[PDB]
């Protein structure tokens, strides 16, 4: 897993998400879009979304980056121990959702982009470092869930 000291990092850096959600979430969420376009069909909600300057305009999206964001960060909080927490959250997207792990990977990677964009020369190597374990370690749990469902 991750050790104190990481975790500490981890939630260190998540101070600069809560400062402002709604924007890191909205970021994260226009990254992943633009990046892999083919994230954007799963959202029945979103697919009218033409352009970045829609995307960016878009006051649901905002809100669903809030709600994305905010998820992530009671799990984050958990340490590790967030079973019950994540469980529900790979069922949905496996099931309901139909969101290949894949997916789950662009969005981390998406996050690390956002964090190093929004604040360049203060999110360091051992910052880095501790938050891609986290999200490594969320990931590989949902992944553990797919598996039991069959889902690919
Ligand atoms: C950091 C990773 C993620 C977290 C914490 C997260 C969290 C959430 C939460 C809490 C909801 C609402 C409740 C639910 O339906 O379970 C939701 C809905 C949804 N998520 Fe995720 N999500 C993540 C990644 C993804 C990715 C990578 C995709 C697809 C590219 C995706 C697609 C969706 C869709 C389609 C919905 C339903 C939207 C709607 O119709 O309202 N999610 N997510």
């Amino acid at each position: 897993g991750l050790s104190d000291g990481e975790w500490q990092q981890v939630l260190n850096v998540w101070g600069k998400v809560e400062a402002d959600i709604a924007g890191h979430g909205q970021e994260v969420l226009i990254r992943l879009f633009t990046g892999h376009p083919e994230t954007l069909e799963k959202f029945d909600k979103f697919k009218h979304l033409k352009t970045e300057a829609e995307m960016k305009a878009s006051e649901d999206l905002k809100k669903h980056g809030t709600v994305v964001l905010t998820a992530l960060g009671g799990i984050l909080k958990k340490k590790g121990h967030h079973e019950a927490e994540l469980k529900p959250l790979a069922q949905s997207h496996a099931t309901k959702h139909k969101i290949p792990i894949k997916y789950l990977e662009f969005i981390s990677d998406a996050i690390i982009h956002v964090l190093h964009s929004k604040h360049p020369g203060d999110f360091g190597a051992d910052a880095q470092g501790a938050m891609t374990k986290a999200l490594e370690l969320f990931r590989n749990d949902i992944a553990a869930k797919y598996k039991e469902l069959g889902f690919q």
